[PDB]
């Protein structure tokens, strides 16, 4: 159960409160938002989520399209490999 999303989308300096509020009951792993610290990728509005197992990611991946705020987040299938080399 690797569990990684990424997404697309995101308001430019979107909180990690938003981010699991957004997935709100879907368990993230500690520390399992990773942001970009970097502009190109903040304008792009993308992260890496990895959820406790692939069951919840397979979840996560429904909420396609739900906003935060006035943005609608793009989810994708990931993968560790994706997160440390991306
Ligand atoms: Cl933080
Ligand atoms: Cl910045
Ligand atoms: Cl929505
Ligand atoms: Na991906």
């Amino acid at each position: 159960n690797d569990g990684f999303v990424r997404l697309r989308g995101l308001p430019f300096g979107c909180s990690k409160e938003e981010i699991v509020q957004f997935f709100s009951g879907l368990e993230i792993v500690p520390n399992g938002i990773t942001l970009p610290v970097d502009f190109q990728g903040r304008s792009t509005g993308e992260a890496f989520v990895q959820f406790a197992s692939q069951e919840i990611a397979e979840k996560a991946l429904k909420k396609h399209k739900e906003r935060i705020g006035h943005r609608y987040i793009e989810i994708f299938k990931s993968s560790r490999a994706e997160v440390r080399t991306h």
